């Protein structure tokens, strides 16, 4: 379709101030080349968090305020944030932008909130169809083909298995593997039934906003590098690496400013880290 409804709002992207904020250096066309590293760029320079959410505020997902806060300032967003973020980016850049929605397991069971945004991305050097994933936290940092691939494959140093199943009705069910501080898992798993914003906004006033949700709760940070990745979850800070080793650190509220700052590239005016650092959610 043509209303914009369909699409991204890439017009309303400063591609500039982006492109500089991830450190982007390549041709500006919609080449796989290209999209290999807008994906590298953005899963390794932007942070990931929740911390508008733990604050008792809201999640806007317009471009005015993702731009605000991921490319002007040091916060970073979670999946929703990240995700329309780089849908803007791509489409500009000439990219074939349709979106998807993901169920994370971790590992889990029963039956988690499609709340996972992910991007079905189109280059113009062929027909290939491209997985972006990144507002997950942990990379993939380089898209990963749709396509089945039940044998160990890498993205930069990271290891994973995209797996095609089939669910009710005979529908595909995809089932994203990483390998990590529990041996392999499964991440995730997704349908391919057209998303668009409005099914986005849906998903982010819930896992934002609502109780069953734990988004909404402790303090969730993540930040990513091309050889580790640093996690906040509560008072728990862990470091991971691609060989699946790890370290953890159990931190004292006096140590979340700094951890925040130098960790997690995140900056919060006082009132926020005061807030934070004697939040109700501590107690539990």
């Amino acid at each position: 379709p043509d209303d914009p409804a369909y699409h991204w709002n890439g017009a309303e992207l400063d591609l500039d101030a982006y492109l500089a904020r991830i450190g982007f250096a390549g041709e500006r066309a919609p080449t796989l080349a290209t999209l290999r590293e807008l994906v590298y760029r953005h899963t390794t320079a932007i942070p990931f968090e929740n911390l508008e959410a733990v604050l008792g505020r809201p999640v806007r997902l317009d471009l005015a305020t993702l731009q605000d806060k991921l490319v002007h300032s040091r916060r970073g967003g979670y999946c929703y944030e990240n995700a329309g973020l780089f849908a803007a980016a791509l489409e500009r850049l000439g990219f074939g932008v349709t979106g998807h929605t993901g169920r994370v397991t971790m590992g889990a069971g029963g039956l988690r909130p499609a709340t996972h945004a992910l991007l079905r991305v189109t280059t113009a050097d062929d027909d290939r169809v491209w997985m972006c994933d990144v507002g997950f936290g942990r990379g993939p940092l380089r898209p990963y083909e749709l396509r089945p691939q039940p044998d160990e494959f890498t993205l930069g140093d990271w290891r994973f298995r995209l797996e095609r199943r089939t669910g009710e009705l005979g529908t595909d069910l995809w089932v994203l593997h990483q390998f990590g501080r529990d041996g392999w898992v499964d991440r995730y798993t997704f349908t391919t039934a057209p998303q668009y914003r409005i099914d986005f906004e849906v998903g982010n006033h819930f896992v934002s906003t609502s109780p069953r949700s734990p988004f909404t709760t402790r303090p969730f940070l993540q930040r990513f590098h091309s050889d580790r990745h640093h996690v906040l979850d509560g008072l728990t800070l862990i470091t991971e690496r691609p060989d699946g080793s790890a370290d953890i650190r159990a931190l004292t509220p006096g140590e979340l400013p700094e951890v925040i700052n130098e960790l997690f590239d995140i900056e919060l005016p006082g009132p926020d880290l005061d807030a934070l650092t004697t939040g109700s959610w501590l107690e539990r």
